[PDB]
RNA sequence: GUGUUCAAAGCAGGCCCGAGCCGCCUGGAUACCGCAGCUAGGAAUAAUGGAAUAGGACCGCGGUUCUAUUUUGUUGGUUUU
C-alpha cells in the first residue's frame, strides 16, 4: 500500500549492462511489502520482466512507513 | 561535515523525476609529531672568535722558483708571460 518505488541514484550500469538504482518504497503503517512484489512493481515501472530484476536490501524502517 | 530515531557511534549524506532525474549532488575537514636531524628567519640571551716580543687588509709589491696549459694551422723543440 502507497508503495511508490523511489528510484534514487539511478545508474545506467553500461559495463554490467543493467539498470542500477536504490529502491525506496513507502508504507501507511506496515513497512516492507515483499521483494518480488517490488520486482513486479519495478517491472511495470520499466516493463522489464522482473525475473531479471534481482533485488535485495529491504530492511524495515521503524514506524512502518518506509 | 554528518539526525546512528537520542546515544554508544558511523563516515557519512541529499534530491528530483511517476519509475525514462535513466539522473543531479554534498562530502569523508583540520589539530598532533620525543628526539636527533632538516630547513631557513632571528642574533637578544648563554657560550664563542681575534693583532701580544705583529698581525691583518690593499695585485704595496718586490726578486727568486715550482709547475699548471691555451694560442704560434698543427705537432715537435725550448722559451716565457
Amino acid at each position: 500500500d502507497t508503495v511508490t518505488i523511489r528510484t534514487r541514484k539511478f545508474m545506467t550500469n553500461r559495463l554490467l549492462q543493467r539498470k542500477q538504482m536504490v529502491i525506496d518504497v513507502l508504507h501507511p503503517g506496515k513497512a516492507t511489502v515483499p521483494k518480488t512484489e517490488i520486482q513486479e512493481k519495478l517491472a511495470k515501472m520499466y516493463k522489464t520482466t522482473p525475473d531479471v530484476i534481482f533485488v535485495f536490501g529491504f530492511r524495515t524502517h521503524f514506524g512502518g512507513g518506509k
